[PDB]
């Protein structure tokens, strides 16, 4: 139900955020 | 319901957070 | 109600997440 | 209660998301 | 209660930006 | 249960934003 559905996308964010973290460091090193 | 009006909310956030990380691998690529 | 204010959050969150990849946009634009 | 507790870190993270934009604007013009 | 524990996690989350917003002013005076 | 599970993405969600921060402090180190 709903509140499943609610930490899909919490999840979904995380995965974001993780790609988010990738691009950074690929910046910091060059 | 507003249980799915949340999750929805959070789906919308992660869509902000893909355009993100996309312009960050963007400046990566410099 | 309630779970009407955090849903009305987190689209705050949403509109604040556009704006952020709105300015990454124009530093890509180097 | 509780569920006014979790619209009010809503409000204090959308708070420093503003804030990031705006660091960011100032990036994007210098 | 899980609904407090929610709410903690989102401060942390709060804090976590707060420290991103100080590192991108850094960058901003760069 | 559920809401435990909602937390327990909230504290991932944390933990990424950690990581993110880290690299803009080191971006920050020019
Ligand atoms: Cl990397
Ligand atoms: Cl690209
Ligand atoms: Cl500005
Ligand atoms: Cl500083
Ligand atoms: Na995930
Ligand atoms: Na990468
Ligand atoms: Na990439
Ligand atoms: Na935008
Ligand atoms: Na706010
Ligand atoms: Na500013
Ligand atoms: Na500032
Ligand atoms: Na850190």
């Amino acid at each position: 139900g709903e509140l499943k559905a609610i930490a899909q996308e919490l999840k979904a964010i995380a995965k974001e955020l993780k790609a988010i973290a990738f691009e950074l460091k690929a910046i910091a090193q060059g």
